């Protein structure tokens, strides 16, 4: 009867481990996710400062 | 003894199932960092072009 019940806390701890171990998964999607965001964001307000730019060196005409 | 033998199968799949979900984990994050690294380059080539656009606009003059 002791081995089974030493298995069964085994299955316990993988079973609340999964869910930690997919916590952490989803910690690291969102920082990539967040860094990602605010690499795009800095290049897209680089884009508008230019595209306003070349209108104005266009507007000299 | 049959109980435990049951037992320490369970252990194995969820021992292999970790692996297999840690697979598929890497395949979803390296999903994302090639769509980022693609927008990315995307946007990077667009700066170029502003750049250049401009850098001529300037000379003339």
């Amino acid at each position: 009867p002791g081995e089974a019940s030493m298995l069964r806390d085994k299955i316990n701890f993988l079973n609340i481990e999964r869910e930690k171990e997919k916590n952490i998964q989803a910690v690291k999607v969102n920082e990539l996710q967040v860094k990602h965001l605010q690499e795009l964001a800095k290049l897209k307000q680089e884009l508008q400062k230019l595209e306003d730019e070349k209108k104005f060196l266009q507007m000299e005409a």
